[PDB]
């Protein structure tokens, strides 16, 4: 996260790092069993880790637990980004308490213009490099389509919408990605792809959740 704030320990606890032997994406947890992630963060091996603030440093709340299984959107393109959108089982349930809480699904899609939270563990830095320890927040708003169409010509599809700030300075980035984007107590986006970070015109784009909430609750409902 570029020019956001240190979110504070536990303020948001549905908020999960996934690690490979390090941390590499963000997700959501949606219930005690299930993770929403980006499909791009997709690797054989992950290990969920809830509760977590700095992700360098055990401090006595974290939740770590193996993933059984993940399931990859059906239609999802790894060129195009559409339908950037994985679930991650765990293997035993999280045990939810104020520090790990899962985020509901949406019965509506955001509305441009509402402002968002998007969380992670991602750089800081638009240019150059710089990983925080803890858990670094940002408020966004939802951009109109036809901004985010302007920005990115022949590239959004109705399974994206673009969140952020036009003038730079303020953008999810390397790392963040898979993590969430909530809006009025919602899970709406998932941190998917742009160009850069906080770059001029180049906002951050986003899976659209509330267009995968069947699909969601059909998996679950038989994995
Ligand atoms: N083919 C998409 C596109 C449209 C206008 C400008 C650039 C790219
Ligand atoms: N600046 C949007 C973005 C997020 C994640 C990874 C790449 C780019
Ligand atoms: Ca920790």
């Amino acid at each position: 996260i570029v020019g956001g704030y240190t979110c504070g320990a536990n303020t948001v606890p549905y908020q999960v790092s996934l690690n490979s032997g390090y941390h590499f994406c963000g997700g959501s947890l949606i219930n005690s069993q299930w993770v929403v992630s980006a499909a791009h963060c997709y690797k054989s091996g992950i290990q969920v880790r809830l509760g977590e603030d700095n992700i360098n440093v055990v401090e006595g709340n974290e939740q770590f637990i193996s993933a059984s299984k993940s399931i990859v959107h059906p239609s999802y393109n790894s060129n195009t980004l559409n339908n950037d959108i994985m679930l991650i089982k765990l293997k035993s349930a999280a045990s939810l308490n104020s520090r790990v809480a899962s985020i509901s699904l949406p019965t509506s899609c955001a509305s441009a213009g509402t402002q968002c939270l998007i969380s992670g563990w991602g750089n800081t830095k638009s240019s150059g490099t710089s990983y925080p320890d803890v858990l670094k927040c940002l408020k966004a708003p939802i951009l109109s389509d036809s901004s985010c169409k302007s920005a990115y010509p022949g590239q959004i599809t109705s399974n994206m919408f673009c969140a952020g700030y036009l003038e730079g300075g303020k953008d999810s980035c390397q790392g963040d990605s898979g993590g969430p984007v909530v809006c009025s107590g919602k899970l709406q986006g998932i941190v998917s792809w742009g160009s850069g970070c906080a770059q001029k015109n180049k906002p951050g784009v986003y899976t659209k959740v509330c267009n995968y909430v069947s699909w969601i609750k059909q998996t679950i409902a038989s994995n």
